[PDB]
């Protein structure tokens, strides 16, 4: 399974990222909810109402029984336009959020992934110093056991050799739990995943970083979202000063009205003055009102925006700040990767003639035991760097394409291809 | 004070856990709250209109007041049911929060104790290598004085001395930040805590991981806190889908009318015209309300409650994964635990076996005093990490409890039983 | 550019400081949105209400048209002064808020500063070291020339050359992104920096904690945030007890009412039946109410806010414990740091005779080349221990002043005072 097929699966079947589709349906949904009450609304009622009366109303029952039809549309309210245009807005941002953590599942699936392979070569980087250190020790043995050197060497390659053991066992636990963190963000179990070339591994120079901070400026996500935020407050401020605005609405009116009367008062002349009737009404009438003077609720509420839409425009400030940093501290990141990997390469070629120079005078006698046994840890200690520079600078390519904002999946084909052969994750 | 009585004293008085048990008690005092519009409402009312008449009312005055008593009880509304309904869920939640951070605070207590019997136990560790050192260093002292060693040896090993001076300050230093850990989580000063047996205490290989999955899937509180949000989310849709409904109430009344006359037009026919009113009223009735058409208000709130549902069921496959994750890493650590305990011991006796040798070397002459002092040094380093190893394996038995959900006061009191001994928290 | 320029420059235009001004100037105009509706409220209005009648209404039309303006004026409401007391306490923690983000934005300043300035000086400690072996290498290389060493010991030299030349990699790296930390906190890029004076640093030991823990209890911002949060809750109670209460609210109104009549039936006895009326009306008159029983719900939230008040008395207990931790944990870090510059410059001093012993050694044959450069490592590294406790030290006694509450200005302006000469932030 290369990077390519784990990113299949993975974005197939993450949860944060269909959640977060979720959420996206949603705000349109609330799009369509927030034009909902500028639409015709109907509604029926109906009442049944008995009554008595006393106290100058004694002997007056009434069984007032009624049935209506309501329409209501408003004709000139701002403030509905402008929860319209909010919501519209609002659903963008949440559009953006949505493609922002696409491109982090994109990163996150990278970087556990290459994570898995770090853990892979450093616990065969150990074992491989288990390895050599057990062959020295067992030639020591084998050097003593016939009377040729003193206790002291085999003693102190056991020493070694202990604790070599030990840096295994732990390196094995984080081999697990690196695998344990791949099957968190994907779902699957690998048994083998696609290592990384050695032989063809070549490391590319990025841009000049004027041209990363202008592609910085123009497409990062984050920027995208202070920038929306930003006219979303200004909106907000059109909402308040439209809140001085009057208003205007329709309604209509469809209802019966069948009021009977009953009592000791209505055996009177209840007839025109308490008697049946089965009216009914066609109502249409608009209805203004103008709001003049409210305590200075409005004036609040405007500077109330005025002052949130400037701690909008400092949030957006904040995140030109930071996507500066972030677009430098990644180039730097990366130039860095690039020295360390030629400076770590010369390392492993310089470390292992000096351990092949250490052999030979403790084979001469110049050096002691000791002296191969470090030698051996400085060497293989170079080889995890070499390897872990190597990640790290893969790891900043991707950094490097996500904080431009262009992180896609056909950068993972890329780097896809710079991988080669299956690697198995799990070894005996 | 041992771990049980820690844990008593913490429990009895931790903040954190008594703000929580407040917020269920809240949750609780909302059921009622939420119970309480389906009950009957009185309220009582009365007024005083004063009134002036012009323009074909010139000379009409009225002065009319009035007391009412009003009733009110609705019959058939489900949004109410569904609220209260939706208040009981809510209050579950609140619930299982309070019974997960029960368990938080087990965690936490024991990880801030064994955090500071590890910080003792590196202390004393790094006394003794100082302690040797020291000795090392008084020996070549009196051994150059009479002119038997160089002067190289001398300061070599004042070198050594030095930087394990400085390693003893920092040591301290990192004891007293942990005992300030524990009184900030328990609220107490100790004095002296029970420290870890060593002489028996033995390492038990955990259950299979498929028995601590099903465990962990029937128990572990997340995963309930998921269960019971998804099924939230599908009251919300039935709230929704309830919100389609029609409506029915019940209103009662009782008022008095007390309409007086005055004015210009009023010393004409007053009598029956405007004349004075003792009028009251008892009024009973129903009222009917059906919402045929609200411009698609309910069906974009059916929507939005279904893909809540979806992000609902999304958050819940999220903490599956995450419980998946947290149990095979926490047996992992366990395994890891046991395997470099084994490997710790077997170091510990090796690296002491060639100490003795690389002494017995330098007072031949065949290894110098470099030798011996990072031979102490890899001595004590291995004795540091086979205390580290015993801690890690104790808080990884309390974390492999505590994400199958099963954390309570008696693994306490089994590791508890664990520890013998009183070890001061702040020696000279 | 020293300290104190580059806090003006940082705090004349960071953004997350204008944010919080801007968040606390929101909250004095919603004091004055909530002092609004205890104001006179005028508002005008106005109906067009054509009608048709029909079953027993047959021939009856109307057109009513009207003109209304209303004032309203509540004249005992409590709620609405639990409200503006409310507003009033909720500014107060907003205001105390700006203050404690004023005091963080001092202490990120000063961290990132003195970061940069350890930066610096790791970098151009390993530089030294990186010289100091490669002029082994070309001693021993000039030996090996003529025939007077083995090819082992530069075979060991240029192993540990190109180690070093790696470290001075990743220090070149960590030096630009801490001057990129420091461009994203101040907002400028500084060639050259302030450094700290070594000939006349001294340490002052700190106050009693007793001292500092009495002033921790009086000017902690954190502790004034919990206890304006515990009184605020005390209002919530004092709030629902007074949503027990009645009301009473003071209404004016003058209104025109143009109604006029058409239809068949009006044909007939429309003078004084159904005739045109220029009605208008002076109204003015009060209104009770006073809520008798609603089904318990003002029981309920009284009991809520008071689990409330116990859930802010908690915060504030915990508050407490923090604060307490907090001062006591930085004044064992300044101990810590005190005697960790003692012993490191003790080290120092031992290292470098060391140094010069073995040196010795290794040229009358008693040492070999591997002990000269583990001993220049150990040397370089106690060199920067130095320097790392020197700046620890810095930031302790700016977190010890932070804790107290009291940090501002002119802390910044003594250990302003102990920076002496410019070092250029970018080596070549």
């Amino acid at each position: 399974e290369n990077l390519m097929q784990v990113y299949q699966q993975a974005r197939l079947s993450n949860p944060e990222l269909r959640k977060s589709a979720a959420d996206r349906d949603a705000a349109f949904e609330k799009i369509n909810e927030a034009r909902s009450p500028l639409l015709p609304q109907l509604g029926l009622g109906a009442d049944y109402t008995y009554s008595n009366g006393y106290r100058d109303a004694n002997g007056i029952n009434s069984n007032a029984t009624s049935a209506s039809l309501q329409l209501t549309q408003s004709i000139f309210d701002m403030s509905k336009w402008r929860a319209l245009t909010l919501q519209e807005k609002a659903a963008g941002i949440q559009d953006v959020t949505y493609q922002t953590d696409q491109q982090t599942l994109i990163l996150n699936t990278a970087t556990a992934y290459f994570n898995v392979l770090n853990a892979i070569d450093v616990l065969s980087y150990t074992q491989a110093q288990k390895e050599a250190i057990y062959r020295q020790l067992d030639q020591t043995t084998q050097r003593f056991n016939v009377g040729l050197v003193a206790i002291t060497d085999v003693q102190n390659a056991r020493a070694q050799y202990d604790t070599v053991l030990a840096n295994e066992v732990t390196a094995r636990n984080n081999l697990d739990n690196a695998v344990e963190q791949l099957r968190q963000i994907t779902g699957n179990y690998y048994p083998e995943l696609a290592a990384l070339n050695v032989e063809n591994f070549k490391t590319d120079k990025p841009q000049p970083v004027n041209a990363l901070l202008k592609e910085a400026e123009k497409r990062n996500l984050s920027l995208l979202q202070a920038r929306l935020s930003q006219d979303l407050a200004r909106e907000q401020i059109r909402q308040a000063q439209d809140g001085h605005l009057p208003t205007l609405d329709l309604t209509a009116s469809t209802g019966i009205s069948d009021t009977s009367y009953s009592g000791s008062k209505t055996r009177g002349a209840a007839g025109t003055q308490y008697d049946d009737s089965n009216m009914g009404q066609n109502k249409v009438g608009l209805s203004f009102s103008l709001p003049i003077y409210q305590g200075g609720m409005v004036n609040s509420q405007v500077k109330q925006a005025q002052y949130n839409f400037v701690g909008a425009s400092e949030q957006l400030e904040s995140a030109h700040r930071s996507v500066v940093q972030t677009v430098r501290s990644s180039f730097n990141n990366i130039n860095a990767s690039i020295s360390s990997i030629n400076a770590y390469k010369q390392a492993v070629v310089s470390a292992q003639s000096s351990l092949d120079a250490m052999e030979a005078g403790y084979s001469v006698g110049t050096r002691t035991i000791v002296d191969v046994l470090d030698a051996t840890t400085t060497l293989y200690n170079a080889k995890q760097e070499l390897a872990n520079a190597r990640y790290n600078y893969l790891i900043n390519q991707l950094n490097i394409k996500s904080a431009l904002g262009t992180l896609n999946e056909q950068d993972l084909l890329a780097l896809n291809n710079a991988l080669s052969k299956p690697v198995s994750t799990n070894p005996e």
